[PDB]
This record gives structure tokens, C-alpha cells and sequence, in this order.
């Protein structure tokens, strides 16, 4: 894994808090796999690693966890502890009761609620989250709807990155991928910025798939062959600007997540934008 060689040698076990397993209990299932579980009362998210799993799976399991606890960032998921001497082993992360972004915005879809700057306020908060991120060399790799949690669902709601860890040619994400990604096996911050236009065109067609009536194939050749998804519905131009340019075909071309903050802030400061009105679903259709 491209982020376990920096890990391990910048941060120590010792920083990970080690949490007494008589102190843990889980509550319910929320989705390895992950609980909703209480410390003694701290309310956490809990991931644990199966037992049947292998010593591969032991390395990343640590990896996940001294990797998160590298960060200190409001739109970054916060591990809050472990516990690695019991067993199935558990990390303790930040519970995020808003639930997956994707999960949110299709759920939450205006119906006969959401206006356009809180769909701005949460890209602001992962532009956020990955400008800090890049700023300290970290490359996420699957920048996804899928992989943003929101803290609750209702106003002051604030998005954060994650990463669930879904992701043979058929499991990558080539959706969210830029050419040089797909076809090189390249990754840097400005793939980042690639799946991140990707993900501003999840947040504002309010949880579509991307390239809704295409496969993978089909959007590797549309792609590689210079073609972009049109603007979601209803999208705003300054909105969907941003969004053509972290797909410019060459990464140089691509703005860096300082930039794309500010041109996301100014939306914010356009009342043209930010009084659009989503779109509506007619049941019926
Ligand atoms: C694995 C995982 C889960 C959570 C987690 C998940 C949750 N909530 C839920 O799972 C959940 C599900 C459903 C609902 C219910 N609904 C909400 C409201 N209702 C109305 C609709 C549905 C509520 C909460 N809270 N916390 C956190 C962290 C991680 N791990 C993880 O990030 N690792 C990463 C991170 C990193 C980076 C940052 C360095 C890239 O690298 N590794």
C-alpha cells in the first residue's frame, strides 16, 4: 500500500489510545463491518476485523487505524481509539449520524427540504477536508459520495472524508477515475482532483450514479475519447464549471484543491446560484 511505509515510520502504536474491551459495548449494526458501540459515555462508530481474516488484513487493519490518527482535521473522520488485545480487534472512529453522502442526497431529494447552498456548504467541507489532505501529501484514491459522512442530517450538518474500503479491473472505481488513473495505474493529488468533480457531479444531480446510462467500458472509451458528463439538472454554470475543469484531460490542466475551495466559496457568494431551485420528483414520473 502506497501510504503504510510513511505511516509506520512517523506514527507509533503508542499513539494509538488502547480502550479496555470491558469498557466497549456495541449497540446495533450500521453497515469488516460497523457498529454503532458506547465507551465507557462516548458514543463511537466501531469497525472491527473479522477473525477468519489473515495476517495481510492484520497489517492493514493497524494501517487504517495509525493512518487516520495521523490527521487532525475538522472534515476528517477522527479515530478515537482501539482495541487490538481482544479479539475480533476493533478502531474506534467518529460517529457520524448523517450517514453516507450518497445515501443522504437520494433519500433526502426534494419530493411534492435541501436547498442549493447546502449542497455547496457540503462540497466546501470535503474541498476542505482534501486541501488538507494534499497539503500534507496524502493521496486519497477514491474521492466518492460513497466514502463522505455527515454528522447529522438536518441544518449544521458538516460532510467529512472517509473511507469504507471498497476499493481486479472490474472493483476499480473507473467511474471516478481520470484517464491517466484507469489507463496508467498513476495517482496523484490531481486524480484526487478528477474524483472530485466527479463527486460534485453526485452531490448536485442530488445522488445519481455518474455516467447514469453507461457501464464502465462505455465511460472508459467516452472518457479516454475526450467525453464529459453533462451538467445534473438544474445545475448552476459556476457550479458545473468547476466540475469540467478538475476533468481537464491533462493533470496540469486540473486546478489544485486550493482553488477549487475558493471558486466553491464563491459560489456561495452568488445569489444566482444559491437561489436555484433543485429540481423535484414527480412520483408518477
Ligand atoms: C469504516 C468507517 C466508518 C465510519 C462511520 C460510519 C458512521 N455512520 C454510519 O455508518 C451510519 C449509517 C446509517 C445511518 C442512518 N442514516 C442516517 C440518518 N437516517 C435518517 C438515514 C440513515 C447513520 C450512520 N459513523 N462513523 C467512520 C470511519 C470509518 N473508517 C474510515 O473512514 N477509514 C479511513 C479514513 C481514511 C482517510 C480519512 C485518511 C482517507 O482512511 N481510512
Amino acid at each position: 500500500n502506497p501510504n503504510y511505509s510513511f505511516a509506520g515510520k512517523t506514527s507509533s502504536i503508542s499513539d494509538l489510545k488502547e480502550v479496555p474491551r470491558k469498557n466497549i459495548t456495541l449497540i446495533r449494526g450500521l453497515g469488516g463491518e460497523v457498529y454503532e458501540g458506547q465507551v465507557s459515555p462516548l458514543q463511537v462508530a466501531v469497525k472491527t476485523l473479522p477473525e477468519v481474516c489473515s495476517e495481510q488484513d492484520e497489517l492493514d487493519f493497524l494501517m487504517e487505524a495509525l493512518i487516520i490518527s495521523k490527521f487532525n482535521h475538522q472534515n476528517i473522520v477522527r479515530c478515537i481509539g482501539v482495541s487490538l488485545q481482544s479479539l475480533p480487534r476493533f478502531i474506534l472512529l467518529e460517529l457520524m449520524a448523517g450517514g453516507d453522502l450518497k445515501s443522504f442526497l437520494r433519500e433526502t431529494r426534494p419530493r411534492p427540504s435541501l436547498a442549493m447552498l447546502d449542497l455547496l456548504h457540503v462540497a466546501r467541507d470535503i474541498a476542505c477536508g482534501c486541501q488538507y489532505l494534499e497539503e500534507n501529501h496524502f493521496i486519497h484514491r477514491d474521492i466518492a459520495a460513497r466514502n463522505c459522512l455527515l454528522t447529522c442530517p438536518g441544518p449544521g450538518r458538516v460532510a467529512k472524508i472517509g473511507d469504507f474500503g471498497m476499493a481486479g479491473c472490474a472493483m476499480l472505481p473507473v467511474k471516478w477515475m481520470p484517464p491517466e488513473a484507469f489507463m496508467e495505474g498513476i495517482f496523484t493529488s490531481k486524480t484526487d482532483t478528477w474524483s472530485f468533480g466527479v463527486l460534485l457531479w453526485e452531490i448536485f444531480s442530488l445522488g445519481y450514479m455518474p455516467y447514469p446510462s453507461k457501464s464502465n467500458q462505455e465511460v472508459l472509451e467516452f472518457v479516454t475519447s475526450g467525453g464529459r458528463m453533462d451538467p445534473p439538472k438544474n445545475c448552476p454554470g459556476p457550479v458545473y464549471r468547476i466540475m469540467t475543469q478538475c476533468w481537464q484531460h491533462q493533470p496540469e490542466d486540473r486546478p489544485n484543491f486550493a482553488i477549487i475551495l475558493e471558486r466553491i466559496e464563491y459560489c456561495t457568494q452568488d445569489p444566482d446560484v444559491i437561489n436555484t431551485a433543485l429540481p423535484i420528483e414527480y412520483g408518477p414520473l
